[PDB]
C-alpha cells in the first residue's frame, strides 16, 4: 500500500445544478467508482469545528472509565462503548467509541411513543455537546451537497436522495483507535459500513485503509443476510492508505448508496491498523429519516425497499446485544412499534 495520493475537491456552498455543480457531480461518481473514496478540501470554519471536536473527544476519553461508562442510556444508542483493551490479551482489537445519535428528550412524541432508539444523548458535558452537535451542523451541509451533487452525476433529479434525508437519522462514531499491542496486532477487520453516506475526519496519526473498486472482483451485499462484507479481501490487494491530510474529510458511499445505485457504487470496505500511538477519528453517517425507505433507483422493476430506521435498529441490536438499550428493546417489545411503522 502507501503509493497513491488521492484528490481534493472543494465543494460549493450550495449546489444547483448549474453545469459546474454537475461536472462536480460527475467528478464525485468518478471518484468513488475509481478509488472508493472522495477526499472534500475543508474550510477554516469547517476545520476549526473538526479541531474542536477532536479536543473534546481527547478530553473524554482521559476520564476515568467508571464515568465514562455511565454515559449510556437504554433509549437510544448514542453514548459510550468501552474497548476493552485493559485486557485484550488474545483477543480482537476494538476501539473507544462514543456514539451520537439524534438528541432527543423524553418530551419528544417518537420517544414518548417508545421507538426503538430514539432518546437523549447521555453527553458527558456540555462542552462536549455543543462541540459535536456544532461540529454534525457543518457536517450535515457537506452530506447535504454530497447528495444533490451524487444525484447529478448519475443524471437524476437533484433532489433523489435528500427527499429522503430530511430529519434525517444522522449519526457519529467518535473514535479513539488505542496503541497496538505488538507488531503482530490485526487491529480492527474489513468491514463496510451500514448507512448512505459516510464522511470522516481523523487527526495526522494514520491507519485507515480502504480497498477501491477492483474489475472483476464481485462486491457482497452487506445489507443482506448471508452476503456478509465482514472480513472480506482484508489480506488481499490493493488496500489504499488514507494517509492524513490537514483539513480533508473523506467520503465513502454505504450499503445503502450500493443498494440503491444497484452497484453501480460499491460500499467502500475499511480496515484500521493500530498505530504506535492511539488514534482519534470521527465517522459521520448521513442517513436518511428513519421512517424513509431506500429503493433501487435504476431498477424500475423490482419492488424492493430497505426501510431505514428497521435496518439501523436491526443494525445495533446485532452489533450489542448485551447492551441495556437492546435488552429494554426487547423487554418492551419495541420493534412491534417498527412493524407499524413499516405498514405505513
Amino acid at each position: 500500500s502507501h503509493m497513491t495520493n488521492l484528490q481534493t475537491f472543494e465543494l460549493p456552498t450550495e449546489v444547483t445544478g448549474c453545469a459546474a455543480d454537475i461536472s462536480l457531480g460527475r467528478a464525485l461518481i468518478q471518484a468513488w467508482q475509481k478509488d472508493g473514496i472522495f477526499q472534500i478540501k475543508t474550510d477554516s470554519e469547517q476545520d476549526r469545528k473538526t479541531q474542536e471536536a477532536m479536543a473534546a473527544s481527547k478530553q473524554f476519553c482521559k476520564e476515568p472509565l467508571t464515568f465514562k461508562s455511565s454515559c449510556v442510556s437504554d433509549l437510544t444508542y448514542s453514548g459510550y462503548v468501552a474497548s476493552g483493551e485493559e485486557v485484550t490479551a488474545g483477543k480482537p482489537d476494538f476501539p473507544e467509541i462514543f456514539t451520537v445519535c439524534k438528541d432527543l428528550s423524553v418530551g419528544d412524541q417518537r420517544v414518548k411513543a417508545g421507538w426503538p432508539c430514539h432518546g437523549p444523548v447521555p453527553w458527558p458535558n456540555n462542552t462536549y455537546q455543543k462541540s459535536m452537535k456544532t461540529f454534525m451542523e457543518e457536517l450535515g451541509l457537506a452530506g447535504e451537497r454530497l447528495l444533490k451533487l451524487t444525484a447529478l452525476g448519475f443524471e437524476l433529479p437533484i433532489n433523489t436522495f435528500t427527499d429522503l434525508t430530511r430529519d434525517g437519522w444522522h449519526h457519529m462514531r467518535v473514535l479513539r483507535f488505542p496503541p497496538q499491542t505488538s507488531t503482530l496486532s490485526r487491529g480492527i477487520g474489513a468491514h463496510t459500513d451500514y448507512g448512505l453516506l459516510v464522511i470522516a475526519a481523523q487527526d495526522d496519526v494514520g491507519g485507515l485503509y480502504i480497498r477501491p473498486p477492483v474489475e472483476g472482483e464481485k462486491r457482497n451485499r452487506n445489507w443482506l443476510p448471508g452476503e456478509s462484507s465482514a472480513g472480506m479481501f482484508e489480506h488481499d490487494e490493493p488496500w489504499t492508505f488514507v494517509t492524513p491530510t490537514p483539513g480533508v474529510w473523506t467520503v465513502f458511499p454505504g450499503d445503502i448508496l450500493q443498494f440503491m445505485t444497484g452497484g453501480q457504487l460499491l460500499s467502500t470496505p475499511h480496515k484500521v491498523k493500530l498505530n504506535t500511538r492511539e488514534r482519534f477519528a470521527c465517522a459521520y453517517f448521513h442517513e436518511p429519516n428513519f421512517e424513509a425507505s431506500a429503493y433501487p433507483l435504476f431498477e424500475p422493476s423490482a419492488n424492493e425497499r430497505i426501510h431505514y430506521g428497521e435496518h439501523f435498529t436491526n443494525m445495533f441490536m446485532r452489533c450489542y446485544p448485551d447492551r441495556i438499550t437492546t435488552q429494554r428493546i426487547n423487554k418492551e417489545n419495541r420493534l412491534a412499534h417498527l412493524e407499524d411503522l413499516k405498514k405505513y
